[PDB]
């Protein structure tokens, strides 16, 4: 059942984090590597379950045009590594039945949220940012979302950035995101 999968992605790879810009969910995906909306912004620091945290390195994410993904990559200065989720992060975008968005922030604590089936929106415009590789799901998403991961069926396959009162968007994950060979 999805919800096992959702639970153990919750307890081992999101964290609550909060920057200048707010509170959001963030992913560990392997080693010391995690990923943001790119409009967390993070700085030199950052909060992680209120403990103050150093960030190494950080990197906005674009396609091979340039263009805005909406992701920011970031390294932290963490003592342990996050379980390697990166077999859980499909190769190539794909619809999804059935999906589940996994939050949690202090305007949002540990929730699971149905969202049910998760298509390709593609080109989105993002407070005036051309974006590309957007998801769009069927669900009135809100404030405190953002940084939300989105699963379906073992796989993690976006991170919630945007809603229009109706529905949801998230930008795609892709496993070369975490893998200088694709
Ligand atoms: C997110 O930042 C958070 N902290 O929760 C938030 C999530 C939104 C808020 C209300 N419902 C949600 O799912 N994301 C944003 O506020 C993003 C952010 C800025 C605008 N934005 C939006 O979601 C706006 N709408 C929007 O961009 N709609 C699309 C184009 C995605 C259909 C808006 C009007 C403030 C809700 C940026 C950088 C995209
Ligand atoms: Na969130």
């Amino acid at each position: 059942p999805s919800l096992d999968f959702a639970l153990s992605l919750l307890r081992r790879n999101i964290r609550q984090v909060q920057t200048d810009q707010g509170h959001f969910t963030m992913l560990g995906v392997r080693d010391h590597l995690a990923v943001l909306p790119r409009h967390s912004q993070p700085g030199k620091t950052i909060w992680v379950e209120h403990k103050l945290v150093r960030i190494v390195d950080a990197v906005e994410l674009v396609d091979e045009q340039g263009v805005n993904l909406e992701l920011t990559l970031v390294t932290l200065d963490t003592n342990e590594k996050f379980r390697d989720i990166t077999r859980f992060i499909p190769e190539t975008i794909s619809p999804a039945s059935d999906a589940t968005l996994v939050i949690n922030t202090e305007h949002m604590p540990s929730m699971f949220v149905p969202v049910g089936d998760v298509v390709q929106y593609g080109f989105l415009n993002l407070s005036g940012k051309p974006t590309h590789r957007t998801m769009m799901y069927n669900f009135p998403t809100k404030a405190g979302q953002c940084g939300g991961v989105v699963t379906a069926v073992g796989k993690v396959i976006g991170i919630h950035i945007g809603g229009n009162g109706r529905q949801g968007f998230c930008a795609a994950l892709k496993r070369g995101y975490f893998c200088s060979e694709q």
